[PDB]
């Protein structure tokens, strides 16, 4: 599994569950969709992809916090936490994009490794 | 102000300066204010409250720009920043492979 | 001031106000400073250049009495902080079960 | 396992792998020892106590982010991140205490879990 998406709630001090993440690689000329899912009840997402599709390129990881945070009940301030990175620009990594939430706050951070 | 960026670098303990910073209004990704990072890490002026109507806004702070300078290897292409406004200041928090973003009103 | 403190709510989107700020000084921890933060969710004035030297500080935010106040029940005793010294502003953003701090020097 | 401990690194964006996760329970007058090992290969600390052991009380939970970051050249700012809360106070939960890494920064979430 080449790119992995792992999400925390700080408000409820859980994993981020049923979140919508979508997947976009820059395109030649735009942002075309290149996979998407939900996280698990761990706030996991795996299979996005597989190593045969995960080529070069520019990719952005958009996390669907708006709704989120709707469902529960709770203001958010982000529309969407959005974390854009080349990949596999020497050679193919594996990437893990972990990403915390709060209402006016995100963080995020990566795990690189090579296979 | 009615927007103010603000930007701090994690590695060495220090305001980020000369970064430049992009803001977009979303339209029905018009661009809105641009500048760059003080000597204080701060970017004031970038927009007036006629100007600041609500709507959904992205700030994207340019920083591999900003690493790439340093001599490091970073991550990700830019720390953008989405969201709604219905006085606002961002800021965001800067390492090689993570940053943190945050919303104050006052 | 060689020494600042700056509290955010990352669930309001607000300063965090009135939260008791307690710094201390390991010995040979001897209370060192302390105050409560003012509606900007900044604390001034804790020390003098003279009384600030090199050592190990820990500055611990009571973010406890906060939530509560606000009535949201909170994982952390306090965010706690402990670094070496050798201008100081020392932020903490606060959430129900999470918290992060930084430091800049000026 | 009722308390685990993950700690990644955003120097290097990889896990924080073997630094040293002391826990104190915070006694009758003082901090006493509790538990302690070493984060994985992984970024993992799991082992360190057991469901017997871990009562009610304050943990202070300690990462030796100093030595961490000295043995990898880089100049920590934090002698270590402490991360002190009230467990099982209204019955045994499990927990697991995220950190993030930089030396002039850290975060740290909880996720708490009802067995
Ligand atoms: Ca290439
Ligand atoms: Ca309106
Ligand atoms: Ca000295
Ligand atoms: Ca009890």
């Amino acid at each position: 599994c080449p790119l992995m998406v792992k999400v925390l709630d700080a408000v409820r001090g859980s994993p981020a569950i049923n979140v919508a993440v979508h997947v976009f690689r820059k395109a030649a000329d735009t942002w075309e969709p290149f996979a998407s899912g939900k996280t698990s009840e761990s706030g996991e997402l795996h299979g996005l992809t597989t190593e045969e599709e995960f080529v070069e390129g520019i990719y952005k990881v958009e996390i669907d916090t708006k709704s989120y945070w709707k469902a529960l009940g709770i203001s958010p301030f982000h529309e969407h936490a959005e974390v854009v990175f080349t990949a596999n620009d020497s050679g193919p990594r594996r990437y893990t994009i972990a990403a915390l939430l709060s209402p006016y706050s995100y963080s995020t951070t990566a795990v690189v490794t090579n296979p």
